[PDB]
């Protein structure tokens, strides 16, 4: 049992630290809009009036915030207020030029930091089945453990700082490609006279298998559970998706990779998001017919 | 059951063996002496011509390279063919072909399927071909116990020409999924994440798929995988540049919006002028003539 700060308590970071305090430990909140601080006091965080007070007296201090520059702003604000040899860990999602930025910038503050990005939404949140993909030292990731489990249902090592972040953004880069051959997939069959429900049963005992079918199927009926049979509401909304594919174009970017089909799924989802950011991402099938 | 089986090649010959293997009469033909020659070697009586072939056979199966060479084939035998044959078409053709080719042998009284296949011919050798079936219930019925001796699964996709669709359809998405597979092996090495550490995370997680769970296009995490054997096929990417193509008449003939697909096929094309005989997943070294 540690004393942990929790600095951003929105849609995730509020089911998040929920679950640290359940677990019994202190946990010092921040966020600058009330609403959300509000509804973390209400489940036992102890919300202070500015993070520096927050992280003032944490052996942990965990961040869940928009953006790279958001975490940047943060951790400028707030290092030089944290006890030496404090653990800084970052579960936001942000680019992996970002996060070797201000992994390094907690170093020199004289910090353990890293990177562990988490996947699983709202609901895995609120469940605590995330998993956590961890960049940085194999020895901080053992001083974190303890932490991270009962927010957790997996923790990996992906490797050196950053390798979170990059192994997050290859998964869902990789994800939304999935997701439109999929929709492709349905359609041409459609137009073909092939029915939905023939082709989800051939490609899910085909190679072509994914969770982008078997458990995100695009066209209501064969996975019940799916999106397509609830109006599309996220699930993963095309927000988070254009934002991801959008993080992976940085890292594309940075590294000067080819990424032929992951650069034009990140067109494509972008201008999705224009006017169905709110839906979830397997709704670019309706891109495609009408 | 008498058997006549056009079509003696790479898949044919062993999918014909395997009918012998499991007591048919087998009645071949093919205009390839080795091909023939290779056939009669494991227990095909080979005739000099297809009509010939079929003349006394309850069954005919077509295993041939194009919807246009089916479409001869088929005009070339019907009429040699005794009433209510049952013809099965192995190929892989366009779904407009497969169709026009049932309707052709229905009119003169033949029961058709389309039955296309995965497995290569190591599933082929072995027995354990996927067959995606399109045609009438109770003829596929009928057609089991011929498909059988050649098949580890048979799957009944819909009316004629849904196997041909219902394959064309698993194909594209999986080059498209071994395209962006490579893609994030090589970003990922680019990054500094590790290819085990890659492979690692995306196995339990949204993106995996059999291109990287099984057809791994980098060395060490699926020893088996062709990436570790200099891309021997596998599945090769003249098959797949194949199958693409026949996924681009299918989004033709709809108007069909496709463009991952669409943009994979363009891809394979170009990969398939200069290593055609690679496996498929090869197509992660191809990727900066896309820059
Ligand atoms: N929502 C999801 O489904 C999901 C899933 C996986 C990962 N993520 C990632 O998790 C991160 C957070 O997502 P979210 O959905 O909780 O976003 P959110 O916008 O709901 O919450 C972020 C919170 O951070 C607060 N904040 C901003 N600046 C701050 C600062 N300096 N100190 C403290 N708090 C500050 C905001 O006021 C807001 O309440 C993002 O990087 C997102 O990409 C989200
Ligand atoms: N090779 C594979 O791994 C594989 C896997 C799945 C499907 N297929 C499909 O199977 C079909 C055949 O493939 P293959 O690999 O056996 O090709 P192949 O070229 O080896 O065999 C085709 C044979 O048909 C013969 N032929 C041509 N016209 C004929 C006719 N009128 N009557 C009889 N025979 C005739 C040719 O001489 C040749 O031997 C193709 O449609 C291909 O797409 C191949
Ligand atoms: C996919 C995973 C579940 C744990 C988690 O929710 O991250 C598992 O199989 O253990
Ligand atoms: C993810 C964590 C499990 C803790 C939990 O189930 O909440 C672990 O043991 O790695
Ligand atoms: C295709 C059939 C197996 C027949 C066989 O291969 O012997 C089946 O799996 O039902």
């Amino acid at each position: 049992m540690t004393t942990i700060a929790f600095l951003g308590l929105g849609n995730m970071g509020a089911p998040m630290s929920a679950n640290l305090v359940g677990a019994g430990h202190v946990v010092r909140g921040f966020d600058p809009a009330p609403t959300a601080a509000s509804g973390a006091a209400a489940h036992g965080v102890a919300v202070f009036r500015s993070a520096p007070e927050a992280v003032a007296e944490a052996d942990v201090v965990i961040t869940m915030l928009p953006t790279g520059e958001v975490v940047r702003r943060c951790y400028t604000d707030v290092l030089a207020a944290a006890r030496p040899a404090t653990l800084f860990i970052d579960s936001s999602t942000i680019s992996v030029t970002d996060a070797r930025e201000v992994h390094a910038l907690a170093e020199s503050h004289g910090m353990l930091q890293l990177d562990a990005p988490v996947s699983g939404g709202v609901k895995g949140a609120a469940a605590a089945t995330l998993a956590f993909m961890v960049g940085g030292d194999e020895s901080t990731l053992r001083r974190a453990r303890p932490v991270l489990e009962p927010m957790a249902g997996k923790i990996i090592h992906c490797g050196a700082a950053g390798a979170g972040q990059a192994a997050k953004v290859c998964n869902n880069m990789v994800l939304a490609v999935q997701q439109i051959a999929i929709a492709e997939a349905f359609v041409l069959a459609e137009k073909l006279g092939l029915s939905a429900q023939s082709l989800f049963d051939v490609i899910t005992g085909a190679t072509g298998n994914c969770w982008a079918v078997h458990t995100n199927c695009p066209v209501p009926g064969p996975v019940p559970t799916s999106p397509a049979n609830n109006d599309f509401k996220p699930g993963f909304s095309t927000a988070l998706m254009n934002k991801d594919l959008g993080l992976a174009m940085d890292a594309v970017a940075a590294t000067g990779a080819t990424a032929p089909l992951g650069s034009h799924a990140a067109d494509i989802y972008a201008k999705f998001a224009a006017d169905h950011a709110d839906l979830d991402f397997s709704a670019v099938i309706h891109t495609l017919r009408a």
